[PDB]
């Protein structure tokens, strides 16, 4: 179809996993888009039951909800995974808890459980796990000679993760950091050791920005956290975070849906890094959409991000869908908080 060699024939089944997300949501929608079935996966029925009345009316019977309630259990995957040909894992362990072996652990055993399901499932040729750029570095403003490439690995997050004191602001960060991490090495080591009979490819997003399509269950993400500052509200956690990449909501699923049909992306490590930005370019561009608002004034100078990633596969996929180039940041603010008009 749109798709010409894609790996994956039409209207194939794709299972995608936490498809409650935020991410994971847009995952759907370009999968939904482009033709192909989809099983999306939540702790919940109800909580997708908002996404499935939006995707049932746009795409009918293109989406199916699936319950897990227990991403880490043994077999939860047995049943919906069933004549899968894409996993998509986007599905993550709520846990925001300082404990190192109590974050990192379930991090990757929900993504093995994941690789072991579709290990298992012979119709499965093609698998994209949702990583992060996390696994590749804590963002370093100012700091020169960074270049991120797929071999760039964020190991001193491990370190960090464990002897930092719980009085550094960015403690829950590195944890975070080294959960990515370690999970995302174990998903390459199982590939290299089991050699499964599915090509594996990873996403590694920056920050998202983009339509939160249920903002009652999606206003923890990135893109909620945006759209807070854009209410006006100033918290510190906000403050926290330092100048990095944003990208947008569309190319991120656009980046799936390659790491799924495209037969010259394999073993590759995409990154969802388009351009830098820092909270007062945002706010920048919140004024020039909403003229007539009042917006907080700029916070003070964060710095910039001057470091660079390798985003060759992205720049193909992107190309191959017909959608080259990264969509700028105005317009992906603007598919956030929309902007003044009538």
């Amino acid at each position: 179809a749109k798709i010409d060699n894609a790996v994956l024939p039409e209207g194939s089944l794709v299972l995608v996993t936490g498809a409650n997300g935020f991410v994971a949501s847009h995952v759907v929608e370009q999968l939904l888009e482009h033709g192909y079935k989809v099983r999306g996966t939540a702790r919940s029925a109800s909580k997708l039951a908002n996404l499935q009345k939006r995707w049932d009316a746009k795409y009918p019977g293109r989406f199916e909800t699936a319950v897990v309630e227990d991403m880490l259990k043994q077999g939860a995957y047995d049943e919906v995974i069933k004549g899968a040909a894409g996993v998509a894992h986007i599905a993550s362990v709520v846990s925001f808890s300082n404990k190192y072996d109590e974050v990192v652990t379930p991090a990757i055993g929900g993504t093995l459980n994941a690789l072991r399901a579709a290990a298992a499932t012979p119709s499965v040729k093609r698998f994209v796990l949702t990583s992060s750029t996390v696994s590749a570095l804590i963002p370093k403003p100012n700091v020169e000679g960074i270049y991120l490439d797929e071999k760039s690995w964020n190991l001193e997050s491990i370190d960090k993760a464990k002897t930092l004191p719980e009085s550094d602001p960015q403690k829950s960060l590195w944890v975070y950091a080294a959960s990515k991490t370690e999970a995302e090495l174990a998903a390459w080591k199982f590939m290299d050791e089991n050699k499964p009979h599915f090509t594996l490819n990873a996403v590694l997003p920056n920050y998202t920005i983009g339509t939160i399509f249920d903002p009652e269950t999606q206003s923890g993400s990135t893109s909620g956290w945006m759209m807070s500052l854009f209410n006006g509200e100033v918290s510190p956690a906000l403050a926290l975070m330092p100048p990095q990449y944003y990208v947008s909501a569309v190319d991120i699923g656009l980046l799936h849906l390659g790491c799924l049909v495209l037969p010259q992306i394999e073993r590759r490590r995409v990154y969802g890094t388009a351009g830098t930005f820092d909270w007062n370019t945002v706010l920048a561009t919140f004024r020039k959409l909403y003229p007539s608002k009042t917006f907080p004034a700029d916070f003070p100078d964060q710095g910039q991000d001057l470091s660079k990633f390798d985003t060759a596969p992205s720049l193909e996929i992107l190309k191959s869908l017909g959608r080259p180039g990264w969509r700028s940041i105005e317009e992906s603010i603007k598919d956030l908080v929309g902007s003044e008009t009538a």
